[PDB]
């Protein structure tokens, strides 16, 4: 019986893959928060239904969904899906994302393979899937999570680093084809954030990181959803092609 | 809302881009001072916030003035309360070929676009320190990455506050204070044949408004972008990109 | 010359950037290996090396294996030494707006620009980790750090190119090993649409002329060379002042 | 009686300021290895004499003049003095600058502007006066010697950051006014070499600096004088508006 008041993104469909844990999830809850039916995706089931429950919870209208993105056929069919029965996504956060970290030397063809198709070409499947979406309704933010090692560079990772710098080039590229129609498309690169991943790693490469970020801490998750949300507000309608850094003052360009 | 409680500075706010940005922070919270080089422009933008319903007052600032400046500051330090959010936004335009370009032309503008940078910053930032919270949000603009034939000195500058933003940035980080730039493109407000040319350019195919530059800069302010700094964001439609 | 005493392999070499890249090394000193996709290609590469006097060789290059290619290296090595200067300029482009877009198109622009360069970079890496000295140089195109309408697949590719770039940069250095890449703008080639559009494009570079292969041949002469020793990580525009940055 | 094959810069005359040592000297060098005759430049007399020195002790051909391009009278003489008895001079080096360290709540007045005033405002005066002897000779070099630190940016320097990375924005803008002429227009970072600065400092906080440099030494002032020099060349002539960052890989962007 409270009626609240309507927010930037109030009923906008947004897509965002990867939306279990970390970034993504922060992100999808973020994009609830100002109103968007939020649709996020995993690699399996049980992420799917965790995803549904944390919209649940939060009150949020979605769903959770099985997502392999760097399938072409599980693309396809998990966004011919969401058309059918929960909309045409007008948000579409690409958070999907993978390492496999090694010297180049040290790296096997899986690891290097899996890396571009798992982080760039997904966005070519992603993309090409939802743009008919945006096009009709002339209208669209496409928003692709990139990070800070594309611009940095990083030892062990030429294939991160590699797969990372290409999504700010496609992302670039498409605000270029895509900009009559109203669709903006920006990347957002995060530093070092404090996530699952990265607290894995040991305390002597942590206390080192902290020693090349300015602002002496690791950024939080809902740090990148906050960008992320302002990203797909109509005041961001005049910016697009652009990557914003969220990185603490580790990289800076 | 969001910056209730914060007391926000914002140079040559009189009208454009600057006022836009004076009405953003304060509809989220901020008491603003704005500022302009003539009483009348300083009168006006305490006119306009109180049209706005927004708190904050008007203040005459030569932000090219070494005294201005620095006694300006001062007085609101001591008698207004103490700016956590300053926005640098005050800059001229001196267009000359280089060849053709006159020494006022040249050194007025790095004068007031860049040196600016020193003398509000020297001025907030013991403030911040104290506070351990702080916003400085400098406005460059799409020249300073990309360049313009006629505006050597104006793509200089503006270049130049996009680097003082970066290392400022690493100084003032331990303290939670981050520096930021806005690039803005080709905006409305901030201005048939040549018309069409430069919309040709855009791949958004529009100018920008002003609000949409002063949404940006909100945003820069608020909570959510304690973790951006040392940063540049454009806001071009698209026009360069990098 | 700069570089006698090397030997540079360079990839794509049967024609424009590659070809030239290829002839400029050699006039430098360098036994110059280029590589291309045919027999018939890499037949006509030697012979092209032979008529400007150049020590060299054509190559068809297999990089199907780890263990393919580091063999085609020792056979290099076996007839002419450890190859230290290698130059990438395998790619292709296939245009087109993302919704036209066919999967192939994507993926053929993204495997010839970007992956190959894992595999070769890869197999070269040990020889100039021995030495204590090399050179790795990508070609890569003003479209990976500015975009183009209708070239998607080809400005990821080139803008992961500058990626891979920075970071095997930071992995090699302390060897004395750098990379580098080279980001060409619009060029005159076979290629090189309609006269219409011609002077359109034209109008889009502040120099207000095509590039010569030559002049980026030149470019990375230069980053092989000794004089480019401190220059890694980075990328060196030769655009005509199309794209600044 | 010996006549040596004719180098890529053969008959150019070239100025060079900032000669007397470090970088500008180098600089100096190299442009006469490449068969330019070199005018290089200090701000005091000592230095002008000594730039002599160095051109005849190493057989090239040209002059040390004393220039203070912060100076109009003094601009115009130099250059009526070069263009009495060398010609116009076609390719001119700016390298110019000090740095004044200090955090921003520490920093003098001065300390702010003789660095903006040397770094940054160097680069009117006499870019402007040169200029017009390149546009009627359809062929020119301009090339700004900048630093790391614009770019990357650095604590205690934001005076020097903001004189350099306004180098590389007045580089920019210059590149397009006198591209049409076939003038380029150019800049070139270095990172840490081998100077008088980097000497001064404790072999403790000089070795600190070496970790933050892929190569894991500093740069000679050598390789900065070689990347001024092939920009010089016909080879470089499709260069325009760029930044070569010559730093060892301390900063990749």
């Amino acid at each position: 019986n409270l009626y609240f008041q309507s927010m930037s993104l109030q009923g906008k469909v947004a897509l965002v893959t990867g939306a279990s844990r970390g970034i993504g999830q922060a992100i999808a809850l973020e994009l609830g928060r100002l109103g968007a039916v939020v649709i996020g995706t995993a690699t399996s089931a049980s992420g799917a239904e965790k995803i549904a429950e944390t919209l649940k919870a939060n009150g949020v209208e979605g769903a959770g969904l099985v997502l392999d993105v760097s399938s072409d056929e599980s693309v396809a069919a998990t966004l011919e899906h969401i058309q059918q029965h929960l909309g045409q996504p007008l948000i579409v956060v690409n958070n999907a994302g993978i390492t496999r970290d090694n010297l180049l030397v040290r790296m096997k063809d899986d690891e290097w393979f899996d890396v571009v198709n798992t982080n760039l070409n997904s966005l070519y499947r992603l993309s090409k899937a939802v743009l008919r979406g945006m096009t009709k309704a002339r209208w669209g933010r496409i928003i692709n999570i990139g990070s800070v090692v594309g611009a940095m560079g990083n030892a062990g990772q030429t294939n991160y680093a590699a797969a990372k710098a290409g999504l700010e080039g496609f992302t670039r590229a498409l605000a270029r084809e895509v900009g009559s129609r109203a669709i903006t498309v920006n990347a957002v690169a995060p530093g070092f954030i404090d996530t699952d991943m990265t607290r894995e790693l040991p305390e002597a490469q942590r206390e080192a990181l902290l020693g090349q970020i300015p602002l002496g801490r690791l950024g939080q998750a809902e740090e990148i959803a906050k960008v992320v949300g302002f990203l797909a507000s109509d005041g961001a309608a005049y910016v697009t092609g652009a990557t914003v850094p969220v990185n603490g003052g580790m990289y800076m360009s």
